[PDB]
RNA sequence: UAACGCUGCGG
RNA sequence: UAACCGCAGCG
């Protein structure tokens, strides 16, 4: 063999990084794509082998796109290095196009020893059908598609930016932008839920659970002459964001993330039915925000199916009554809803829905509780 | 003499007004232009006669532009009312187009009894040559072109918005946007300065003034093979913004407004020489900001001609030395510069520059003072 | 900020 | 946020 010295990264200046890796989902003015690649081996506890920055205008003629430049460089690198399994990581500012995605899928087919992971700052044309198809080509060829969070921005700053020892300072709204982008990516990749996660979290057993977490599957329908027709695109599932110093410092409940996601869809003036299936009914704060949302969204009909009633140390009845008295339709999941969620949102791998013990009894009991809560008048 | 009832305006809801009248100079997403007109008689102590809101898409098929719809409405309105002098005021979200500007000029020529004043929220395509030509067509046909400030936004909110009694709440950065837009409008209409104002402010007599104030005329040239050639557009003059609760609460010195204006020009990577003529040499804070600006703009050469040395309660020498030691070229206006400013930026109305008594003597004295200030020792 | 630019046809 | 949209050729 012949030895190749590392090639210490020629870094980008801080202002270019701050401008080009701002993860505001809708951001105009960026004409260049920046890609920061790093090649390691199977072992993550061994120092990286090589890191290189590529850039390029987003102009058609994908020949000069940074993904193609990386492909050329890394073919050379592979011919010059030991033949073993390698793990490439990308920090790319925009999501790739169809042409580059097909080239990458082809290369991964040719070189099955390379595992590629892509962290994107922003999703590029996530509403355009063909860029969604590009993301699917990539995910299908093996690559792991992810959104850059605070940790990946910090690491990119450390490894690829001319910070001069100064620490990475995050911008305003980095967690909210990350939440929106992660949800949209889950939609575009049609990400399905872990079977065990589903059974553990959606079990309508009254309280017997672990530490409280809320899972929310969502789907959209549109009105067409007194019958609802599905919208296959805006469907998926999310969970509550736990408190995080560099995320949401006090957390974000599932319902709040969901109400954040709805306006990002940029729906029409037509009537939409947004249905969700939550393992816990909304808390009081969630209920207040959903009431305000319904109060201010004429064309949106909220259907809430809870698997359990969350008792928020007292406020649950009042919150449920406000939510019922302000617009939302609220039901408790019976068998049919659990089976539909298992079929639609769960990575069932072909296995049918196994009903946990006592499902129908628990569903009827929860229905009775909800009926008593709603019909308990005040004055 | 058949009577016409006023026609109480059907107001726009606060959502639409807040979105469409935000005065961020570069604002995408607004496809409609909203225009709120009000007709008075030639008397501010008499209640307005009529007020009407028009709206319309911004693109061609100019028939449906709100400017044309107002023209049609107001021709009829004139045919139905007493023939006298009228004062029309517009609050329009975007500056008008060439077709509408020509129609308005035509109407103003046909109907000389109408005086039209236009307050624009944002300048529409202020870099496109033809929209600037439209602004010039309007100003020359008689119309008074202005930018909406806080008072005009509050007035629009009261007279045309469904505020429901709530007071007008201003958005973030309204004064800064106003300054950018006011300077750009003065450039596009090539507004010249009052002769008396020039003589009063640029007199290089040492201190003898009133509650004095700093005026800054500015010009840009660009380099082409060892000779500087003019840029006729980015030339004009501004003054310091006095403290204002609804403007800059503490004020904005002329030099700071100028350094704010420079990046709005969106200059190139080519070398530009930006020359200014200020009635007062920069204060200490101005000097610090200009030093940092030069520190971060490689391609911009600042040439400062001061008519007087401002004695900033002690710190003027250190400020001037910092400005000199950080990039800026500093001179005192001799006769030639005063006459050039009189010719270029002053509404001289044809008459030549009359040099005030003792000009050359004062210029020599100020030049000597500046030379002594710059050539003072360090350690 | 629905997100590279120029040149055009139309709505 | 250089700022209505679709279609079409090129950088
Ligand atoms: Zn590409
Ligand atoms: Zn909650
Ligand atoms: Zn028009
Ligand atoms: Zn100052």
């Amino acid at each position: 063999m012949k030895p190749q010295i590392r090639n210490m990264v020629e870094p980008m200046d801080p202002r270019t990084f701050v401008s080009n890796f701002n993860n505001r989902p809708i951001l105009s003015g960026l004409d260049t794509v920046w890609l920061c690649c790093e090649v390691k081996t199977k072992d993550p506890s061994g120092p990286p082998l090589d890191a290189k920055i590529f850039q390029g205008k987003v102009y058609p003629k994908a020949k000069y796109h940074p993904e193609m430049r990386f492909l050329r460089w890394f073919h050379k690198w592979r011919q010059l290095h030991h033949d073993q399994e390698y793990k490439v990581t990308w920090y790319v500012s925009w999501s790739p196009c169809t042409r580059c995605a097909n080239s990458v899928a082809t290369f991964l087919a040719k070189d099955p020893k390379v595992t590629l992971t892509i962290f994107v700052a922003r999703l590029y044309y996530f509403w355009d059908p063909d860029y969604q198809q590009a993301l699917r080509i990539l995910a299908e060829a093996g690559a792991t598609m992810k959104i850059m969070n605070y940790n990946e921005f910090q690491d990119c700053w450390n490894k690829f930016v001319d910070g001069r020892g100064k620490p990475f300072k995050p911008w305003n709204n980095l967690p909210k932008h990350y939440t929106l982008l992660q949800a949209t990516l889950g939609e575009l990749l049609r990400h399905l839920m872990d079977p065990g996660t589903f059974t553990s979290n959606f079990n309508n057993k009254p309280w017997v659970s672990g530490q409280h977490e809320t899972y929310l599957c969502y789907k959209v329908e549109r009105l067409h002459n007194d019958t609802w027709v599905p919208l296959n695109q805006h469907r998926g599932f999310l969970r509550n964001q736990a408190p995080n110093i560099h995320g949401f410092p006090k957390g974000r409940h599932a319902a709040l993330c969901f109400l954040d996601l709805i306006p990002f869809w940029k729906l029409d003036g037509q009537q939409y039915r947004v249905t969700c299936f939550t393992s816990w009914s909304p808390c009081f704060s969630c209920a207040q925000e959903m009431a305000k949302f319904i109060s201010n969204n004429e064309h949106v009909s909220l259907c809430i199916f809870a698997a359990r009633i969350y008792d928020d140390q007292g406020r649950y009845q009042e919150g449920l009554r406000t939510l019922h008295r302000d617009g939302a339709k609220i039901a408790m999941m019976n068998y049919s809803e659990f089976e539909y969620c298992w079929d639609t949102f769960v990575d069932r791998q072909g296995r049918p829905f196994q009903p946990w013990d006592g499902l129908d009894e628990h569903s009827q009991a929860l229905s009775g509780r909800l009926r008593a809560i709603l019909q308990n008048q005040g004055n």
